[PDB]
């Protein structure tokens, strides 16, 4: 029922470029938003929980911010290992809706 | 930290075949398990929550069962629209770990 609008759909950047992805929730979800990284053919892995909290073992180049309806995920310096599709997911209410994903490629 | 072991990794069946997928949690998670369907290039969509509860609008050919550490997802009669990768995800504890996925194809 909550709708999650994630943009851009895809982007290419160079090694060391800054990447920023946004998600917009159709309802106020406070900070109940996760960010996942899904490498090709692999399962999504949780990078950031509660909008801004880094999971253990996750590199500092990854960050999240926002609260309410607007949220922003940033890769400060893109590395080869970061080529993936990234997703937000709200978990305030059923179903726990994912954003449509952002495919990150290196130019 | 919880580990989710999903099998098989991939399967092909015929239209109308029965498909069954299993997930095993490394810790007791009672019924705090979701199942998602991810079509190629799309976000995961929630089909089943709390191990066995169908989301609104989801077809009856989809079901889930289990509690504790073993869970089973079944497509009773495979249709063309069901070609997707399916995932379990535990949400009892951080990080909310996904199983490795099962790619379902039609032979």
């Amino acid at each position: 029922d909550i709708q999650m609008t994630q943009s851009p759909s895809s982007l290419s950047a160079s090694v060391g470029d800054r990447v920023t992805i946004t998600c917009q929730a159709s309802q106020d979800i406070t900070n109940h938003l996760n960010w996942y990284q899904q490498k090709p053919g692999k399962a999504p892995k949780l990078l950031i929980y509660d909008a801004s909290n880094l999971e253990t073992g996750v590199p500092s180049r990854f960050s999240g911010r926002g609260s309410g309806t607007h949220f922003t995920f940033t890769i400060s310096s893109l590395q080869p290992a970061d080529i993936a599709t990234y997703y937000c997911q709200e978990y305030d209410y059923l179903p726990q809706t994912f954003g449509g994903g952002t495919k990150v490629e290196i130019k």
